[PDB]
């Protein structure tokens, strides 16, 4: 029993992070196979980062400008190109901890596990949730940039997050290992604004699933509500709208609970128009977004990797 | 900026996790050098778990009664001894992946990492406090026993915690690596429950300078407090005392906003009578006390 926010296990991924310095900007890389990915915004100075030309910046640059420590080996450089907003560094040597692995752009709502680097040195793991408008809620402090976020399946890591920058709302913004921008961001230092969030109805729904899997029932609601009166009730809250699709996701926690996706609907109604009356879910004032079905599954019937 | 639940990185001690089979029972070892730790319950027969004699069980156990599989291969046992809850699995192999480590025992309020292991491998990793009533508000099945908690320092792994037991009301007993029970549990399946648990009042102060580090002031107020009127007023809500010790250690959080400990104890008094009124703390709609004052320094300042 008991139902706790865990990440992935990090070794297979700690064996991958690297030290990248240019100029005077030091940050992480991440080293795979005979390649270096870090972010683009390491060949930025103070002067540039305003508003970089990067394919100018770049053509400037040469292999020998990039300082690669992968603990106290120095990795020699061999080659340069930038993919998108990721700098691809080419080193003489295959990283010999490579593991099995794959890039994978996810979807808001999709959790993964984020990897805290400062120096290329791991220094912490926490699960997060890509919100709804492409933002995650990391805690990342100067130098925390590279630092990579991942799922496992069996023995493949499947690399979805590259950190670049903080919002002013103290919120995160990064790309996939392909150097694509979750969300409507650029790497030049001015202040950028995330759209206004939503809460990922379809998690606080699997969520609510692992209440009642721990024995936390008191919020159970007999009166049937249809997923087009949900959604109604949803939107004023600021909740995503429940598609059929997600009800089907639900499938597997419906099945294992007996309770009806549209029964958990008109629970999760009464909880946003009435509140949790001083009661808590799972050791929670609040509704929780950040666990997936597929997570609930996982931690609820102890799949190892 | 942001504050998470972080946990330490788990590589280097999911290089120590075997499986431990005795009869019918499999659960987690570690392997530590050429020694596999594991709980000592692994050798009680599904037949008596009310008064297992673990030293009458145990003497009658020879080396190859207890099969210890790292991943693909199979360890030979050459000799086993029990210490206090723990079993002793010496191996003619140490173990490759043997990190720079220690046994220590942690206090209540402390936190730690969790591997959470299923037949020797990983399935997720979470932090953990230590509760004052000496549970853990853990995710544990059937199969989890020999899980351990850990901090790391600099490149040093710290075990702390073995799982051995989930009590009746789904929280958590283990032991330290030498065997000894946190709180006065015992590794037999006889009626036991954990005393009225209370919050760490010390952690709940520290996560509110992290809040502060982080840019929210709401919850201040302009008063202070002596530390004997704070402690009679945070034991009505079944707050732990807070002590001179701790006031200290919340010294450097203080110096680092500006804000006395006495005056956070202030904010905190008000936050108990008023509740949040609809606002939220770094993401909570708790006080919450699983952050200690150190978790705090080097989450909001440089890890
Ligand atoms: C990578 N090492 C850093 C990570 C930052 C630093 C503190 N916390 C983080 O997550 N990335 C950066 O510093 C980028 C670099 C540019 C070239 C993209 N810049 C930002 O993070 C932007 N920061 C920022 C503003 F520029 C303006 C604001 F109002 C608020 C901000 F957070
Ligand atoms: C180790 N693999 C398990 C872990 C448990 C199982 C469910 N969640 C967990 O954390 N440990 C055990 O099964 C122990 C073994 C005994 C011999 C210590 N037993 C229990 O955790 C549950 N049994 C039990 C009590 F521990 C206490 C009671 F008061 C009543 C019980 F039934």
């Amino acid at each position: 029993s008991g139902f706790r926010k865990m990440a992935f296990p990090s070794g297979k991924v700690e064996g991958c992070m690297v030290q990248v310095t240019c100029g005077t900007t030091t940050l992480n890389g991440l080293w795979l196979d005979d390649v270096v990915y870090c972010p683009r915004h390491v060949i930025c100075t103070s002067e540039d980062m305003l508003n970089p030309n990067y394919e100018d910046l770049l053509i400037r640059k040469s292999n020998h400008n990039f300082l690669v420590q992968a603990g106290n080996v120095q990795l020699r450089v061999i080659g340069h190109s930038m993919q998108n907003c990721v700098l691809k560094l080419k080193v003489d040597t295959a990283n010999p901890k490579t593991p099995k692995y794959k890039f994978v752009r996810i979807q808001p709502g999709q959790t993964f596990s984020v990897l805290a680097c400062y120096n290329g040195s791991p220094s912490g793991v926490y699960q997060c949730a890509m919100r709804p408008n492409f933002t995650i809620k990391g805690s990342f402090l100067n130098g925390s940039c590279g630092s990579v976020g991942f799922n496992i399946d069996y023995d493949c890591v499947s690399f979805c997050y590259m950190h670049h920058m903080e919002l002013p709302t103290g919120v995160h913004a990064g790309t996939d290992l392909e150097g694509n921008f979750y969300g409507p961001f650029v790497d030049r230092q001015t202040a950028q604004a995330a759209g206004t969030d939503t809460t990922i109805t379809v998690n606080v729904l699997a969520w609510l699933y692992a209440a009642v899997i721990n024995g936390d029932r008191w919020f159970l609601n007999r009166f049937t509500t249809t997923l087009n009166d949900f959604n109604l009730v949803a939107m004023k809250y600021n909740y995503e709208p429940l598609t059929q699709d997600h009800v089907d996701i639900l499938g597997p926690l419906s099945a294992q609970t007996g309770i009806a996706v549209l029964d958990m609907c008109a629970s999760l109604k009464e909880l946003l128009q009435n509140g949790m009356n001083g009661r808590t879910i799972l050791g929670s004032a609040l509704l929780e977004d950040e666990f997936t079905p597929f997570d609930v599954v996982r931690q609820c019937s102890g799949v190892t990797f």
